[PDB]
């Protein structure tokens, strides 16, 4: 796991998920995570949110 | 703001921001957003996480 060096970057993009699922409800296979990087030390974590239909909640 | 229809989508997004936060320290400038959608009625908010340099925090 690679984004395990960190120990919070993976701890955030998890929060999101429970986070849309206060608010909403999706399933972690639905959201996408990967992560980049720029020629000069830096980072780019991108997460993909796939969220599904929704009528039954009001 | 497209975004404003669901008033949660993008509570989540911003909650990640200051997360991220919590546990490291980046701008919302930094951190891109992008919202995109399935043939199928279904969504996807995809989120670029640009993180900068870090070594004075320990």
């Amino acid at each position: 796991r690679s984004d395990a060096e960190p120990h919070y970057l993976p701890q955030l993009r998890k929060d999101i998920l429970e986070v849309i699922c206060k608010y909403v409800q999706i399933d972690p296979e639905m959201v996408t995570v990967q992560l980049e990087q720029k020629d000069g030390d830096i980072s780019i974590l991108e997460l993909n949110v796939t969220l599904p239909e929704a009528e039954e909640l009001k």
